């Protein structure tokens, strides 16, 4: 049967946040069957500079499971596989994912001690999925927020959170937020509508 | 706090009796439980012994090995949590071997030519790991051939071939190898080569 050296693929890069695991996976297809070593900065993984790391091995495929912990765990990984024929490498990079972008908001219609408020998703998640939306208004020449939370599912298959609890002939400011594993994204300016009498 | 939020490829490729890893990334907090499905029987089950769960923090995978055209097709992942519940779809799709190279040009010498190539256009969803090149002169019977890995032979998409005889007119095709098996083979293409002195 057919000997060629080992062949690669998987992602070019892989997001995640500090403290949260990510698995970097690395497909292979050889004849004889490779072996498989993870490295970084010429080191064989798990390593001292690198040991946040376990690696998960399935006949077809291998999977570094990292959980950076600083600024240094990000970056470029290699996964590399050799067989009797000879050997390949794939690079990844691994990615600090940003907290997402702000959402936009489109209008607000106001309904009687409730506004439904018409937002465009953030522009960029940041890398890992947006999560829940956090909605905050207050009366006009008011300090304090109210807030509320949404979740993204829910919120962006209409495009459309519904505040609540609002006072007749009012003016108010609402703004949205959107939030990732990382945490709460910039938040929108606020803008202004009234409540109906 | 959110209910379970769910990504993955959505299409996963593989031949009978070949593994593959269909995978499931989650991200929930508090932690959830992902299960997988097919025709609506939940797994791992006697019905399935060519299903087995791996399990990671951060993504399930499911290990199919294909035992039938009856295993390909879809498979669902569900994933629970204190807050809610997602669900998300994944079509395992049976490979199919690589379309036809294209031979663009032969650069002919006496014994010996270089055959540029362009790689198939579709590789069948699993990756290329070798080629085959046959050639015939004019007059002859046997179409000969040689293999060669496709590590070598994608770096220019150029293959040699040897053992010509001089100032003969040849035919020369190629056909590309995947985990399923060789592809359709090119178009066949006419050369001659050099005379001797």
């Amino acid at each position: 049967s057919h000997m060629y050296a080992p062949k690669l693929q998987g992602p070019v890069a892989v997001y995640t946040w500090e403290g949260n695991q990510v698995n970097i996976t690395c497909e292979v297809f050889a004849y004889p069957s490779a072996t498989i070593s993870w490295f970084r900065d010429g080191q064989l993984l798990p390593s001292s500079n690198y040991s946040n790391i376990k690696i998960y091995n399935t006949p077809s495929a291998s999977y570094l499971e990292v959980t950076p912990d600083s600024e240094n765990d990000f970056g470029n990984y290699n996964c590399t596989a050799v067989n009797r024929i000879g050997q390949e490498s794939l690079e990844f990079i691994l990615v600090q994912a940003d907290t997402p972008s702000s959402p936009s908001i489109d209008q607000v219609e106001p309904y009687s001690s409730t506004a439904q408020v018409q937002f465009d998703e953030p522009e960029a998640t940041g890398g890992v999925p947006i999560l829940k939306y956090k909605a905050e208004w207050r009366a006009v020449g008011e300090e304090v927020w109210h807030s509320k939370w949404y979740d993204a599912k829910e919120a962006s298959m209409e495009g459309i959170v519904t505040i609540v609890g609002l006072k007749p002939e009012t003016t108010y400011a609402v703004r949205l937020a959107a939030l990732n594993g990382k945490g709460l994204g910039e938040i929108s300016a606020a803008s202004e509508f009234k409540t109906q009498p």
